[PDB]
């Protein structure tokens, strides 16, 4: 039994977020990342210090080079899986969609804007115009924009992904959270939570499909907040006593699948806030 809310207020009052966060960084498990560090894969990694562990990395179905900086996070008790990956690089957009195709994912969750504070955070990996398809010649995939629905805090697009070898097509939902602040974290978790609920209602997180693909720039900070909040809320609804859910233990378990999830104390505090408010709204 825990008291997340009381604990939260106490950490706030004592100014202990950095200490709490350091405990998590120190207790986090480590696993080999040999494939990610191979010389041939250097240009497939956005950041030299953010790599997928070998045990949980997603493998592309190709003989030449099966590497992509993406990780499968499987939450057993919560019964949910997610693929967390970095924002596509100019040379890995074809790989990204190859992964979406091979894993039979129904949705992609994007938590960054292509350009933020004058810095390119990821490539423009989907077409912005319906009449201008995108062809990924290296992985034999074509992507066409079917619809775009822009809302205040996020945009939902439907994309048609076509396998150029077989002509089979699939529709992918792209849920783009477009308002994460340039500095810090959102002051209120309301919009983030509403976005999470839209993704849940979309079927993108359902077991009838391959795992949702979630990304931000590195695929560990904002992406970690999204999956941590979702899994914690899933556990609070499942268990007999929602107060028994330990957010720190849940984060440590997710970190066994991808390193560095939650990159700052502010993101850890925001994750707590989102789970606390999301729990209330749900119950």
């Amino acid at each position: 039994h825990h008291e997340m809310e009381k604990e939260f207020e106490q950490i706030d009052k004592s100014g202990s977020w950095a200490a709490i966060y350091q405990d998590i960084r120190h207790e986090a498990s480590d696993f080999p990342c040999r494939v990610a560090k191979l010389p041939k894969n250097k240009n497939r990694n956005r950041y030299r210090d953010v790599s997928p562990f070998d045990h949980s990395r997603i493998k592309l179905h190709q003989e030449d080079n099966d590497y992509i900086n993406a990780s499968l996070i499987k939450m057993e008790e919560a019964q949910r899986s997610y693929i967390l990956t970095q924002g596509p690089l100019p040379n890995t957009c074809g790989h990204f969609w190859e992964m979406v195709w091979e894993q039979k994912s129904r949705g992609v969750v994007m938590l960054n804007r292509v350009m933020e504070k004058g810095s390119l955070k990821c490539a423009q990996y989907w077409p912005q115009k319906e009449e201008k398809e995108m062809i990924f010649e290296d992985t034999n995939l074509k992507l066409t924009l079917i619809s775009e629905d822009i809302k205040s805090y996020y945009t939902v697009r439907q994309l048609e992904l076509e396998n150029l070898t077989t002509q089979e097509t699939r529709e992918i939902l792209h849920f783009h959270y477009t308002t994460w602040p340039d500095f810090g974290v959102p002051e209120s978790p309301a919009s983030f939570l509403n976005f999470l609920f839209k993704v849940r209602e979309s079927g993108s997180l359902s077991p009838e499909h391959g795992p949702v693909v979630v990304h931000c720039s590195a695929g560990i900070g904002r992406s970690g907040t999204f999956c941590l909040a979702d899994t914690c809320l899933l556990l609070m609804d499942k268990r007999k006593d929602p107060s028994s859910v330990d957010i720190k233990k849940v984060l440590l378990e997710m970190r066994k699948f991808r390193m560095g999830l939650i990159q700052t104390a502010d993101q850890l505090r925001f994750s707590y806030l989102a789970v606390i408010e999301g729990a209330k709204f749900i119950m």
